């Protein structure tokens, strides 16, 4: 198994599994993500109940460079796997990062993230941007 | 529910559940896409059993316009819902169309895409330039 995050966070078994909540691409990054949840959190996503996400809620966001496809040059497709990031919803247990326990791993490797078990404050220090929407930023894809 | 394909083929049922394969963004489409498949087609991509996919196997593109998240504008996410591409491995159904069924549905309202049966020469016009991947472009995601 890889090592928990600093904070005790062990990472969620299974999540390469788990459903799509949407994408995005971050243009600072040059990267392509993927954000998928638990069932909980795909549940909550999906019937709008977000304010607060209930507890047992984790998110997903995987993180991937961006390349160009050799067969079509303007399709951007992920290259190098750099991060997975995660929170995980409980109002209680992390009721001091905002009711989320944020984790990262890193690359093919899986190499926790952080310096101490402190390193979730640089997380809050944008994701409290989004405190209105409880911490997050994503916004579920629109599906039929 | 929504109408067949001209060319006879029907969407499944449940493909918004199914696991991810991908993501890609096309910057002369400014769209987002994630690319899904049913479980023989995502045990196929993670194996790598791809040259070629087996049959039974479906690979779902959904598309998004491009839009900037409100909270940083730098991400960017997805907005209005376009369109659900798929492919249907059956190497005997759809040898005429390289060995895939294809299939368009339109927009939230899920209309079929076609002008008749013949519609998936279009898609067969690009295609063709991935025969050497079995007539697929998209290259799974690496995850640990
Ligand atoms: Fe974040
Ligand atoms: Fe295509």
């Amino acid at each position: 198994e890889p090592a928990a995050a600093p904070n005790g966070i062990s990472l969620p078994a299974g999540y390469k599994d788990w459903k799509m909540i949407g994408v995005s691409s971050r243009i600072e990054q040059n990267n392509l993500r993927a954000i998928l949840g638990n069932d909980i959190a795909v549940k909550a996503a999906r019937e709008g109940r977000t304010h607060p996400w209930p507890d047992g809620a984790i998110l997903v966001k995987l993180s991937w460079k961006k390349s160009t496809h050799e067969l079509f040059p303007s399709a951007e497709v992920p290259g190098d796997f750099t991060q997975a990031d995660f929170m995980v919803k409980d109002a209680a247990k992390y009721a001091s990062t905002g009711g989320w326990g944020y984790a990262r791993w890193l690359g093919m490797e899986q190499k926790p993230y952080g310096a101490n078990a402190d390193f979730a404050q640089e997380c809050m220090g944008c994701h409290s941007g989004a405190k209105a929407a409880d911490y997050v930023f994503t916004h579920p894809a629109k599906l039929p």
